[PDB]
């Protein structure tokens, strides 16, 4: 009932997203992005959720974390059960699965999640494929004379675009209404692969705020009583 949106920020074009625990560059416009569309929200009486791994968290600077005016849930197998409060804007969760069902249920939330957002890192990714109904992916690419930065977490691109399409043409309707982009959008060929999105620049990269959308499913079962 509340949608479920895993957001990324990628290296094309094996869609690299991590390097030794950290992220393989520090793009502030990328961030700034990053941090408006998690926090924003439709509803000025809502907030969002973010959901994380343990490792993912432990990597965020200490003097930012947990991240403001959003719901921070921490994923860790060795945690107690499927959501629990540890600090103020802190949820601890031995599940992903089990949180997200909880996260849901209108009697824990009294309808005051807006969006839910799952931000990483790679292990969370792998399992989200299946949870999330959207994707916000910043399509990151070195310009000509940029070294192409040293990579050893990847988003799982095959698994992508089996799930679902590029969706970027409705993706300024799809993000939280006072936000504000300065490119427009803009179809660009790249080593072989049809980039779509809103482009900016930053340091030695051109990158694309992109949508991708569950793919239509045939109807072969609903359950009946
Ligand atoms: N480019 C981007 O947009 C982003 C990139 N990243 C990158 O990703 C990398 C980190 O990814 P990765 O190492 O895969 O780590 P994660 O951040 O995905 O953390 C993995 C941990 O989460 C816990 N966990 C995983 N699945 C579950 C589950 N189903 N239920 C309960 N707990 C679970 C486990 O914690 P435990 O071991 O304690 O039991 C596991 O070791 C870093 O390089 C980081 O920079 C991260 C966010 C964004
Ligand atoms: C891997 O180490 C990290 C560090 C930070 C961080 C770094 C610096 C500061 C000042 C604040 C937070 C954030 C993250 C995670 C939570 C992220 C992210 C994410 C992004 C930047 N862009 C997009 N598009 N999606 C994301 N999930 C990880």
């Amino acid at each position: 009932k509340v949608p479920v949106v895993g957001i990324v920020a990628a290296l094309l074009p094996e869609m690299g997203i991590g390097f030794q625990g950290n992220l393989p560059w520090r793009l502030a416009k990328e961030m700034k992005y990053f941090r408006e569309v998690t926090t924003l929200t439709n509803d000025n009486s809502k907030q969002n959720v973010v959901i994380m791994g343990r490792k993912t968290w432990e990597s965020i600077p200490q003097k930012f974390r947990p991240l403001p005016k959003r719901i921070n849930v921490v994923v860790s197998r060795s945690f107690d059960g499927e959501l629990r409060k540890v600090e103020d804007g802190i949820y601890h969760s031995n599940s992903l699965r089990n949180c997200l069902t909880a996260l849901q249920s209108s009697l824990a939330n009294e309808n005051k999640i807006e969006r839910i957002y799952i931000i990483g890192g790679g292990e969370i990714y792998r399992q989200s494929m299946d949870l999330a109904d959207h994707w916000l992916i910043t399509k990151i690419m070195p310009l000509p004379e940029t070294t192409i930065p040293q990579m050893d977490t990847f988003l799982q691109k095959q698994e992508l675009e089996q799930r679902f399409y590029d969706n970027s043409d409705k993706l300024v309707d799809f993000l939280p209404s006072s936000i504000q982009l300065e490119g427009r959008l803009t179809s660009q060929e790249w080593n072989g692969e049809l980039v779509k999105g809103l482009p900016v620049q930053e340091k030695g990269y051109q990158f694309y705020f992109t949508l991708y959308t569950k793919k239509l499913e045939h109807h072969h079962h609903h359950h009946h009583h």
